């Protein structure tokens, strides 16, 4: 067992991109000496993500807050591999507002470091936390100066960034609130945050075969049938959007993993509506649990019908910060 981003780029139809035969841009190298790294963010079994300051890598913030992913000094030649291999599906995807973006990497000499955006207030799952008893105000919804409009603006970014991954040929396959980070300005950031993970010792990681899955966040066709596609990522987007609006429940509570639960989703149950869910978004929920997967909305669907639920000067604030990020360079 290694770690392994989970991401999966389709090459075709009748097959995944290999990312080892992907090439390197070197454009992404980025001198050691202008990296300062700082305090861990998340320690796996493998590896860890560490705040750092870059100095230089932009030139409009020539001093900037960064997120660095590495692996234990101890990495074997193939541990190397994978993260080259992330580094590769990275610069293959290209960047969007709502996913953690690659900024440059260190790969000359010495460990392999992946420099990303930095999330000021960490992952979805904590911030539900810290904020849940908490649970200008439609204009600050994206800004940094907990409501409704906040979970429904998470669930519409969360659409946004999906929707740009589909639109890629790339599935998640571990889409979950752990893996969507929440940066400056209340910006969604969906991303694979495993580096900082031990799926051996994680409730949400069940043993299934020779590896650790999140199967209560799985659709029935790759928990059965090891079918993993843009539909199966639309399931676990339901899931999703139960820990959201949950504000950082567990999905199906009180209940194991076992046999038992596999036939049981199998058979038709499905999580009943959480507390703080309103029925338009219970429904979509419930569209996107569909047993059928083509039944499922597209993440291009699910963004139009969530941006029909929040206030219309929400869409225009949000496209003024998705303007500024494309013209920053």
């Amino acid at each position: 067992p290694r770690y392994e981003i989970r991401w999966r780029v389709i090459e075709s139809i009748s097959i995944y991109v290999d990312p080892m035969q992907l090439p390197y841009d070197s454009r992404w190298e980025f001198p050691r000496d202008g990296l300062v790294l700082g305090r861990v963010l998340g320690s796996g079994a493998f590896g860890k993500v560490v705040e750092g300051t870059a100095y230089g890598l932009s030139r409009s913030q020539p001093v900037m807050k960064v997120a660095v992913k590495m692996l234990k000094p101890t990495a074997r030649s193939s541990e190397k591999q994978a993260l080259m291999s992330e580094l590769k599906i990275m610069t293959h995807l290209g960047p969007h507002l709502n996913i953690v973006n690659l900024l440059g990497a260190c790969t000359k000499s010495g460990p392999i470091y992946i420099i990303t955006e930095y999330c000021f207030y960490g992952d979805l799952v904590n911030y539900l936390h810290k904020n849940r008893d908490s649970f200008s105000e439609v204009k600050n919804l994206l800004s940094d100066d907990l409501t409704l409009l906040d979970l429904l603006s998470f669930t519409y970014q969360v659409a946004r960034g999906m929707e740009f991954l589909a639109s890629k040929n790339c599935v998640h396959r571990d889409l979950a609130a752990r893996n969507v980070l929440l940066a400056q300005g209340k910006i969604v950031k969906i991303c694979d945050f495993g580096l900082a993970r031990d799926i051996m010792h994680d409730s949400n990681y069940v043993s299934k075969g020779s590896t650790f899955l999140p199967v209560k966040w799985m659709a029935p066709e790759s928990i059965f049938d090891n079918l993993y596609t843009t539909l199966s990522d639309v399931w676990s987007y339901g899931i999703l959007l139960w820990e959201i609006f949950s504000l950082g429940g567990t999905p199906y509570p009180g209940m194991m993993v076992d046999s038992t639960f596999y036939n049981k989703i199998k058979s038709g149950y499905r999580m009943a509506k959480p507390d703080h869910a309103t029925s338009e978004v219970y429904e979509i929920m419930v569209k996107c649990w569909n047993s059928e997967p083509e039944k499922r909305p597209s993440f291009y669907h699910l963004s139009e019908i969530v941006e029909n639920l929040l206030p219309g000067q929400y869409k225009k604030s949000y496209e003024k910060i998705h303007l500024d990020f494309l013209k920053s360079d």
